[PDB]
């Protein structure tokens, strides 16, 4: 039997501007918060917005090493705003043996996006 | 069988279990469970879980970790929050998957609930 | 690489009365609508309302054959009255070879749930 | 290696096509899909998709089934009209699991969208 198991998150990351225009339907990241979460590009997310209790789920692209960026592009920017705090999730799939030890990759912040 | 279609089935779930506790100041995504009652439902830490809220119907989907065992806790953390309160009834399922055969016979862990949190 | 794909679906049946109780959280459906659509009890499901637009997922249990009846049960009872027309569905995975020429199953409905 | 974890992927999409047809009186689920255009972004009949709507900020998934070749369709039919409508601008989207090792080398399929549904 094959389970769904959090393989990652950035746990309460602050929505930013985007330095550059991307896609809409995606959510641009930092590249350092995807290498911390191991969440890769084009990758399934969740979006757990703190602020609002808005869901969602896209998928992720990199934005550049150190622009701290969490930019929700398009149809997405109806459920997060600038300065809203959410959590980003990935999952993965493996067998229950597997499961049962299985641990996520969390990456914690502070301040504006200052990787803990 | 190599190529064989696989079904997503109800692996497990707490039914009717009451929310105790809920803080969106962050153990925040999770949904924190007495681990006696992940043990009775087969469900995970770090697993994907569906939380169907009875009270207000709400719907949202999480993950689970574990709380201590005997607490009875079912603590709905950060964004969840927002879908679920301390006294709220909800259901909390896990899937999994596996090939059409197996599925077929496939039983799930079913947790029953009464009063405070009391696993019948 | 894993498709997701259509298993079956009953196409455009009627929310009734439940003839028994049913669990909170899942839908029951009459056996030999199950049969037809390939679907299995316990198997996740989901359910998009034709009259208002909702949608939702759950999952599937039996109801007595012959019983025509489309009971959504408890949470989801919040997404679906009676007389509202929806569409249940079941996904499967399978390789992206096999995806190719995947034929799922449908049942059609007259009436009053009576299956053509 | 037996056992490993899987990612589920965007396959492919077509990015920013527009609504031209949306029935709520039944070819009811789908979202009928001119066949070139389902070739460019990998995407099969039968196949679950994602559909973003970028005009207005709706979400929902259903399944793509082929219209015929050149005819430049893009239909939501039956619950999911209730989404979207003729004119609206929309992101479809399939995703698929694989391994790991993988997912770290695939590349979607994206087809972008201009003017009349042509694909650039």
């Amino acid at each position: 039997m094959i389970r769904t198991m959090l393989q990652g998150k950035l746990h309460r990351v602050k929505v930013t501007h985007a330095d550059l225009h991307y896609e809409a339907g995606s959510c641009a990241i930092d590249q350092d918060f995807l290498d911390a979460a191991g969440i890769l590009e084009n990758e399934a997310i969740d979006i757990w917005n703190v602020t609002n209790g808005k869901r969602f789920s896209t998928y992720a692209i990199a934005a550049e090493r150190g622009s701290r960026i969490i930019s929700v592009n398009g149809a997405a920017a109806h459920c997060a705003s600038v300065g809203d705090i959410v959590i980003i999730a990935s999952f993965v799939t493996m067998p229950d043996e597997e499961a049962r030890t299985w641990r996520p990759n969390v990456a914690y912040f502070e301040g504006d996006n200052e990787m803990k």
